[PDB]
Formats: structure tokens, sequence, C-alpha cells
């Protein structure tokens, strides 16, 4: 193929031509987002039971709906939790590679037949199925800068005007209003209920009656008389639409013949359909909308579109309307692509200058700066032909894969190069005689790189996924880029090069070429002579190969294990836990001294809080809240003590003094999909139908025993709310049947007053919302109010709740949890330092066999993932080593040579080791792609090598030593000078301190120091394995 | 809406198939505004109200 | 088993192994409908498969 295309460069052309054209229609069609999708795929259904406790919504509603959740294909498991606020909340996880919209209609569709066995009340709030495994593209925030608007407000005037646009505009996959729309708000009066002789199922009854559709019918309808010449339709009793029409309702008419209207017993008002979710926005009120991406959709591209739709919203806002972007982390996204972007683009400048140093031609520079961007560009299109996109995860592996694809344009100019000032061949023939030496060592590397980076695909779970996108990219890039060395390069360099003469390699010219050029001639000789000592004593220099690599394993097993870095996005969060029984009061309170400690002791640094006191994170309730603090931009922050890891421990080390409330500021997860670090997730359930007092119990006890061992776990703590004072109400229906009262009437009396009754809808503004019925607020917060309430009998007169029912405080659970239909309870925790989650794992489930009877345990999460994917990786790995032995083997006729190539991975890698260990980096996913992409080059380095020496050896008569020799001698230049422009191409990510710093640093530091020292001991530990390989078969 | 519209009230069978049962005025009593008047509803006491 | 279970009396006893393929059946056996396709009734298309 070389010779092919030497004679006919213009169809090379072509084909570069092509494979740019394609790579630039895949640039401008691909999608852009921060990362893949990575979490198994799950969906989630959310039901709502309004006054309802844990126990009830269990009950009625999420065990009905767990027990017709069969016949799903592809489920890895579900779990579910009911809370206090009446809130069920169930997920099922899938396998990867489940399509999503299909597990979705399969939930749904069983949802739809499990509906009919729900509460009637749980079915008008309607059960909600959603994917979950998705996050936020960008929260839009609105706020009122005048006290005009409350919450509410915004929230409505957000659901009427913006949420529409917004859902319209292009890329926007789906829009969450944080709020509601309005809602007919009753607001009771006991007394005055009492007064008038009425009860709230009465309010029902008449707001049922007085507000409805009612079908009339038709004007001369079909089947007319004979004769009928006008048709028109009929209009009859609607909906009502204003809180006057609410008020004018009659509920009765006195003896005397007064009329008793809804406005006399109640309060009518347009308030939220929901109470429990209080937002600010540094102090103001606030509502706002939660975008998500599409798929397929260019995140920047979308953010821009929603900033742009915004803008041209603003006008028409009420005055004293601002918007907001509590949560922005599309700025990271763009500064991370563009340092990307700068750094591929930088080491194309870098190999330029290399080029040009050390061979002082411009041409041949030029080769290259075609080459590689052909590549890349052909690798732009393999990616949009497989349907990936342009994130995070691929982009970094295209800069790792810039260091072969580098190598390999390189290489060939090189060695024309150096032939054209050898033989003093002519450029076409030179390029022809080079070709020929190379082409068959090219194939087999690629061979052998496809062997390397292939395996990394099937690797299973998240961590699969997130190294299938480092394993396509690398691949693709590599294939492209021999495919190119094998077209382009060739005729590149038959068609430009210019001629040398036979016996020049720059030693007459003057200056600091001409001194580099004899500095470089003198460090060959030196390492010639000093390779040819090295060979007389080989059996040294081994045990110091098994010194390298003991030294290696030790590193290897000290060195600790992790994901993803933690990088600074400009934003982080930090929740407030209450007390049990603590009411929202508290909680704003609590959160109000953490916004303005935020606000003053962080002025410098944050830009806005966002407080919302009503759900945190692994609960919802009135205890519970979380602040998602926003920061300026980066060039604001300068400094290490500016960063999100400072400013986080220094709020910490703040709210530690705050009395009666837990407040813990922390930063994003790298992947928010996934709560994921090196520990453990844990579910104890119960297996035998024991309740949740044994459960509790079987939890202690597990929790005490684990904290028996802290050399081992650490921080075993429960994803849970402890069971907290309860007000159990005891009705005598004995009693109420004595007194004529029924028990229907006595729960609709308690439910509407205390928890609050969705009664129908009206049209407001030309929009349905929510008709509630509730107690006024004063009449609901104690147990004493209890007695302000009555209720009617039989023979008309009020009975009150104290006459037929007695009261007592109990003990009961806020939040019941259940793992694949069992109740269960979620345990938390991380291997102690020096521990693998592997041994943490095996260690808990030893506890846990110690527990009472009919108490099982699973593992779900991150846990589940590590359970099946536990020993992949030396298989694959295992596999991958012996295809790399038969294509090497295969390239070199021989079953001995190609361990003189292999003896080369650790050369590299405990230098990425060392590099590592230094820095105090972990074994990451970044590390790892590093250092499967350093022992890439350095085999690649060790196969030139080998095949030079081989060459000569059999080619020529030309001994052992003198072979490696002159292998050595003629690849000293190539191999130096790559590793230069790959070294000096990843120094800013390896001194980088800013946006994105923390992947940029784990994917640098390992790539340099394998890099140093790979090309540091290669180029004279290879012809050591080579001269013993070939000394002891033969 | 049972005297304009027509109420479908339940299923019969005919000749061995489910069909609906409807209740409708005649044509001539639900043809023009002024028929509203002859339609009556009857009291808790009995009275038939216009 | 199906021999001995002829002696009964009481019911129809009947022993069988299943095919290669339970959905195939025998290789010699049909499945035939008989549809009222006119409103017929029951009692008439019991008196048609007769
Ligand atoms: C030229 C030829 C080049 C071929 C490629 C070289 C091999 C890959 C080099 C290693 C790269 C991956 C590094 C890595 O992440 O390894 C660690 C990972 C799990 O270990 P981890 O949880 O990180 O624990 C760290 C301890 N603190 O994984 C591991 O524990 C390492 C897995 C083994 C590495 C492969 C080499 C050994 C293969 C033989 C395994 C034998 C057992 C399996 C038998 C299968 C039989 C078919
Ligand atoms: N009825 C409404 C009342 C208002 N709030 C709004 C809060 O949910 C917004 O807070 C946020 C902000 C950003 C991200 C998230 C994430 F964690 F969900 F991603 C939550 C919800 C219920």
């Amino acid at each position: 193929m070389p010779n092919f295309f030497i004679d006919r460069p213009i169809f090379a052309w072509v084909i570069a031509i092509i494979i740019m054209l394609a790579g630039g229609l895949a640039i401008l069609k691909l999608p852009v987002a921060q990362y893949p999708t990575i979490a198994p795929p799950a969906v989630t259904i959310s039901a709502s039971y309004p006054g309802a406790d844990a126990k009830t919504v269990q009950d009625t509603v999420t065990q009905v709906i767990e027990q017709n959740m069969n016949g799903i294909d592809n489920l890895m498991y579900m779990s579910s939790n009911s809370d206090s606020t009446g809130t069920v909340q169930i997920t099922l996880t899938f396998e990867s590679g489940t399509d999503a919209d299909i597990a979705q209609v399969q939930v749904q569709n069983k949802l739809q037949l499990a509906m009919p066995l729900l509460p009637q009340e749980v079915q008008q709030q309607g059960v909600s199925v959603e994917k979950s495994s998705s996050s936020f593209l960008m929260v839009v925030g609105v706020i009122n800068t005048d006290g005009t608007m409350t919450q509410e407000d915004i929230s409505d005037y957000v659901a009427a005007n913006m949420k529409d646009a917004i859902s319209r505009t292009s890329g926007v996959g789906d829009v969450q209003l944080f709020g509601s729309q309005y809602a007919m708000r009753i607001w009771m009066n006991p007394n005055e209920l009492n007064k008038f002789q009425l009860t709230p199922v009465d309010v029902i009854t008449a707001i049922k009656a007085q507000n409805a559709q009612v079908a009339a019918g038709q004007l001369g309808g079909t089947p007319p008389v004979k004769g009928q010449q006008l048709n028109a339709s009929i209009i009859a009793q609607t909906r009502l639409t204003s809180t006057e029409e609410f008020g004018k309702i009659l509920l009765k008419v006195n003896q005397d013949g007064s009329r008793v209207l809804l406005r006399d017993v109640a309060k009518i008002e347009l308030g939220g359909e929901n109470y429990d979710i209080i937002a600010e926005f540094n102090g103001q009120p606030a509502s706002g909308l939660g975008i998500k991406l599409a798929t397929g959709a260019n995140a920047l591209d979308t953010a821009a579109a929603i900033r742009a739709e915004l803008a041209k919203m603003e006008p028409f806002f009420p005055s004293g309307l601002k918007i907001v972007y509590p949560y922005d982390t599309t700025p990271f996204v763009k500064i991370s692509i563009h340092e990307v972007v700068k750094t591929l683009v930088e080491a194309i400048i870098l190999v330029f200058l290399v080029m040009y140093l050390f061979l002082q031609n411009f041409r041949a520079t030029l080769i290259p700066t075609i080459a590689v961007p052909v590549v890349l560009l052909g690798t732009f299109a393999v990616l949009a032909a497989f349907g990936f996109s342009i994130n995070t995860l691929t982009m970094f592996g295209m800069v790792l894969a810039i260091g072969l694809l580098v190598d390999d344009a390189i290489v060939v100019v090189e060695n024309v190069e150096r032939v054209m000032a050898e033989e003093g061949l002519p450029p076409k023939e030179a390029t022809r005689k080079s070709m020929g030496q190379i082409q068959g060592a090219l194939v087999g590397i690629a061979m052998v790189l496809s062997a390397v980076f292939v395996p990394m695909a099937f690797f299973g779970g998240s961590t699969g996924a997130i190294y299938r996108q480092f394993s396509i990219t690398i691949v693709s890039a590599m294939a492209l880029s021999v495919l190119v060395a094998l077209i382009l390069t060739p005729a590149l360099c038959a068609t430009m090069l210019k001629p040398i003469a036979k016996g020049d390699h720059g030693e007459g010219k003057k200056g600091f070429f001409g001194w580099f050029n004899r500095m470089f001639e003198k460090s060959t000789h030196h390492y010639t002579d000093s390779v040819g000592g090295i060979l007389r004593s080989t059996g040294r220099y081994l045990v110091l190969y098994l010194i390298i690599v003991v030294g290696m394993a030790y590193l290897f097993v000290r060195l600790p294990s992790s994901f993803l870095p933690d990088e600074d996005q400009g934003v982080f969060m930090t929740m407030v836990q209450l007390p049990a029984g603590a009411t929202q009061e508290r909680t704003q309170k609590v959160l109000n001294e953490v916004t303005h400690y935020y606000l003053t002791k962080e002025k410098n640094n944050v830009e806005s809080v966002f407080a919302v006191n009503g759900f945190g994170f692994a609960g919802r309730g009135q205890n519970t809240g979380i602040a998602f603090v926003s920061l300026k931009d980066w060039a604001d922050r300068p400094g290490e003590e500016n960063k999100v890891e400072a400013i986080t421990m220094r709020a910490t080390r703040a709210f530690s003094q705050i009395k009666d409330a837990m407040v813990f500021a922390f930063n994003l997860p790298a992947i928010v999909e996934l709560g994921t670090a090196t520990g453990f997730d844990f579910e104890l359930i119960d297996q035998a139908g024991l309740g949740h007092e044994k459960l509790t119990q079987a939890r202690n006890q597990l929790l005490a025993e684990a904290a028996k061992h802290p050399d081992m776990l650490t921080s075993v703590r429960p994803n849970g709310l402890e069971d907290t004072p309860q007000f159990k109400i005891d009705i005598d229906q004995e009693k109420a049947q004595a007194l004529g009262v029924s028990i229907n009437d006595i729960n609709t009396t308690l439910g509407a007053a205390w928890g609050g009754s969705y009664v129908n809808d009206f049209i407001d503004r030309g929009r349905v919302k929510k008709v509630y019925v509730m107690s006024e607020a004063k009449y609901r917060m104690l147990p004493d109010d209890i007695g302000d309430w009555y209720v009617r009998a039989a023979d008309g007169q009020m009975v009150p709740f104290s006459a037929f029912s007695s009261s007592r405080w109990e003990y009961g659970s806020p939040r019941l949890e259940r793992y694949n239909g069992l109740p269960s309870m979620e345990i938390l925790g991380q291997a102690a330092p020096g521990k693998s989650t592997g041994e943490a794992m095996e260690l808990m489930e030893q506890l846990a066999s110690k527990l009472p009877t009919g108490v099982g345990y699973d593992w779900t999460g991150m846990s589940y993932q590590e359970r099946l994917s536990g020993n992949q990786a030396p298989s694959l790995y295992a596999i991958s080593l012996i295809v790399v032995f038969l294509c090497l083997a295969a390239l070199y006729e021989s079953w001995s040579i190609p361990f003189s190539v292999m003896l080369v991975v650790p050369l590299g890698v405990i230098g990425a080791l060392l590099a590592a260990t230094f820095r105090g980096l972990t074994n990451d996913v970044y590390f790892q792609v590093g250092l499967l992409t350093t022992i890439g080059l350095s085999a690649k380095n060790a196969i030139l090598i080998v095949e030079f020496a081989k060459d000569l050896m059999d080619k020529e008569g030309k001994g052992l030593i003198e072979a490696t020799l002159d292998a050595v001698r003629m690849r000293l230049r190539p191999i130096l000078m790559t590793s230069l422009a790959f070294i000096l191409g990843v120094m800013p990510l390896v001194i980088s301190t800013g946006a994105g710093s923390g992947a940029q640093n784990a994917v640098g530091t390992g790539v340099m120091g394998g890099m140093v020292t790979a090309t540091v001991l290669a180029i004279f530990f290879v012809p050591v394995f080579f001269v013993v390989v070939r000394r002891r078969f033969s």
C-alpha cells in the first residue's frame, strides 16, 4: 500500500480530503455534553397521598405498586421510599444497554393496570413515571427584588409564561417547574363552621356541586325534525374562574332566611398546591425551572438558546422580576472542552517545533502538521458514525491518542529523512525504502495496540461505560493514524521532501543548529558505546530489571484507587439537617445563618446562595434543607484557598459550631448521575416479616459490630431517618355509633382539616388549577387544637373529637424503605485508608452473617457493580496479553522474539506509578488510560527497535551485537523527539490548576512520568532483552 | 344532559353482540330554544318544577 | 399408564409425552374453528358443531 500511494499522491490527497470532509461534517453534527450516559437506565415512579404518614403510604401505595412490578424486562433491582410527607418514590434499575424508552413504557403500563388498586386520592394526584438516570442541564431561577411577589406568585408566573417557551427551545429535552401553579385555597375556620352548623364534608360537597362542567347537548342535534334550520351547541354550568365566585358558593340557608356562603366559614385565596418547600435566592423569594438536555443535543448550543429565550422574555416581565442562574455548570464544560482543544493545538505546534529542531527542514515539519489533523478529523467522523458525542472522556482520550498519532507521523517522516541523509537517495526512492522497512512493523503495531486498547470496551457497568469512551476513541485514532501513515504520509514525503546529500547530517551548519547537530551526534555515539558496554554484562541489568519490576509491584499495591478526580465546577452544596420534629421556621433560620455566612465571610468567592428549605438529600421534610452555593468565575478566585475544596472545608469548620443542626458543605461528584466513591452501599432486608422494630434492632447490632472494626470500615452509617414521635388519635367507633357520628365523617373531617383535601379543578385565566380545602393554619398546629373540631351526628348535634376519640404519643418511622419489594434499611460506608472496597464488602458480609434470624442483606448501587465486575480485568488483560504475543510472533516469525518486546511494560508503568505517588494522585480512570497509552508507546518503540535489529540480522549478515547497536543508533532520534514532543504537550496538563485541573492533572502526571521513564529505560533495556532472548533461544 | 345531548346508560346484547343503550329526548322536544320550558325536574316534595 | 387409566370409569385420564416443539404439535394434526358469523347463537352453533 505504501508503494501504491507513492506513485499516486493525488489519490492519497483525495482520500485525505474525504477524511477531512467527513470529520468536518461530524464536528458540525456531533452532540456535545459533559459526560455520556454512564448510569444504568433507571425508571422512577412518584406518587403523592397528601396528609399521609410513611406507613399509610407504604401499605396503601408502595406495596400495591411493588406487587405489580412484574414482567418488566432487564430489571436489575427495585427500591422504594415512603415518606411522612405522603410521597412514595420507587426506583427501578435496569441493566446497562437497556432501552430506557422501552423500560419506561413497560413500567408505566404495569402501573396503569395497578392504578385501580390505589386510593382514590393517589389516583387524583396522579402517579408519574419518569427517567431519573439523567441530571439537570441548567437551573433558571426567577426572583422578585421588590417584595411585591411571593414565592407562589413567581412560581405561577413562571408556569404560565415561561415554561412553555423554554420547553419549545431547541435542544431542551425536559423542563421541571420548581413550584406549582396557583391553587384555590379554602382555609376553614372550625369555630365559624360550628357556628353555622357545618363541617368540612359539607364544604367539599358544596364545592364539588357548584364547581363542575356539565354536558348540556346541542340545539337541533341529529336526529333532527324534517324542517330544522338552526343547529347550535348548548352551553351550561362551567368551572368557576375567580376567588369571588368561590366565595359566593352557598353551603346552607338558615331557617330565618340568612344565607351561609363559603366566605362565611372560610378564607378563599390563591395559594400554592403545596407549601412543603420554600426556595430563596440570597434571601429573596424565588421559583425556578430545571432544564434537562434532550438526547443527541449540543449542551452548549442548548444553553445558549435557553439564555437567548430568557433574554427575549426579559422585557415583558413584571417590574422587579429578575432571572438568575444558581446552578450553571455549563461554563465549566465550556472551559474544559476549550482547554482540551487548546492542548491538542499546542501539541501539534510543539510537534512542528520539535520536528524542526531535530530535522531542520520546513517541509518535513509540514508533513506531520498535515497528517495529524487528518487523523483527528477522521476520528471525529468515526465517533459520529458509531453514535458517540464530544464529551470529557472522548476529548481526553483524543489528548492521550495524540502521543501515538505524533509518534506515527514522526516515525515515518524521520525514517525517510534518515534514509535520505544516509543512502543519499532522492525523496521518492528513499520513501520507498523507508516504507519497505517500516510498513510491516506499522501493521503489527496497529494490531498490538488494538489488542491493548479493545478490552476496555468490554468492561461491565458504569465503569465499563466510562472506559468504552476511551477505548473507542483511542482505537479509532490509532487505526486512522496507521492508515494515514500507510497512505498519505508516504505520498507527502515523496512529493514534498527535498533531496539531501549522501553524507550530510547537519555537521557543516553554523550557529545553534550546528551546535545542536554536533551535540546530538556526540550523544548518539556515547549512547551507542554505553549500550555496547551494557550488552557485555546483561546479567546485572536483568537483576536491575527484576528490581524495577518489584518496585513497580510495590508502588501498584500501595497506590490508592479511585474513579474520577473531583473538580472545582464553580458550585457546591450544603446540607442542613435539624433534629426530629423541627419545623420549617427553625430550618429556615439555620439556612439564613448559612446564607449570611456565605454572603459575608466568603463574599469575595460566593456569587449567590440558593437555599431550599423542605428537602435535603436522602429525605424531604421541614427539618431538612439544601443550599446550592454558586461561586464567582475562576479568574476572580485565584489561589488554592479560593477553590471549592478550601471553601467547603472552611464552611464546614465554621458551621460545625451551629447548635441543634448538622450543617455540612461538600462538592459535587465528578458525575452527579452517580453518587460514588471508594465506598459501599449495603441493604439490610427483612426476609421473614420480622417488622420495623426488629429490623431496626438488627441494623443497630450491625452498626455496632461495624464500629468495632475501625481499621477496615469507616463511617458506617444508615441512609435514613430514625423513628420520631407521632400523634395517635385512637377513635372509639362504639362511641361514634352511640352518638350517631359516622366514622367516615370523622375521618374526612380529620383529614381535610389537618391533612388538606383536593376537591376538583377550576379554570384560572385559561388554565386548570387545583382546588384545595384545608384548615386555616391557626387551628391545626398543636394537639389541643384537636378540641376545636366538631362533627355533626345523625341527630344533627355536633360532637367534639374528645367525645369519641382519645389521643396519645407513640413512635413511628418518618421514612420507610423497601428493597426488591421487602422492608429494608440502607447503610453507607467506606473502606478504611489502605483497604480495598472488596475487603470492606467481605467484612460487612461476615458481620451480616451474624445477625438475627430472618434478616438478610444485599449489595446495591456501586457495590452491585463491584460484585458483578470484580475479576473481569485480569481476564480481559490476560486475553489482551496473549493476543499481543500472538501478533508479535506473527510479525517476527518467532515464538521467542516477542518476549523482548513484551518485557517493556514495567519500564513505563514504574514511571507512571512514581509520578502519581509523588504527586499524591490515585489509581483512577484517567491514570489507567494514560498508563495504557504509555505502554502502547513503549511497545511501539520496542517493536521498531527489534524490527530493525532482526532486519539487519536476517536481510544482512550483521551479527547480533552489531545489529542491535546499529538498530538502537538508528532508532534513538525518533524515540527521543517523539518523547520530547509528547512530554512538552502534556506539561500544561501537569501544571494546570484552574477549571478542570483535576482531570487534567490525572491525565497528565501519569503520562509524563511513564513517558519519561519509558524513554530513559527502554533505549538501553530493549537491546538487552533482544540480545538475551536471541542468545537463549538460538 | 340526557334530554338534549343524550346519556349512554349501559350495555345490552343485540344478536349476541354488546351494544350501547342511549336515553335522549324525541327530536321535536329538543329542536328550538323554546323547548327548554317543556322539560321538568322533580322536587323533594314531589312537585314538577319547569 | 394410559392403558391402566381406562378402568377408572369416573374420568377421562390420559398420560402423554410432549413433542420436540410444543407449539408445532403432531405433524398430522389439525386445529379447526367453527365460527358463528350470523349471530345464530350458542345453541345453533352447538347444533352445527354436532
Ligand atoms: N415544589 C417545588 C418547590 C421548589 N423546589 C425547588 C428545588 O427542588 C430546586 O432546588 C434544586 C436546584 C438545583 C438542582 C436540584 C436537584 F437536586 F434536584 F438536581 C434542586 C422543588 C419543589
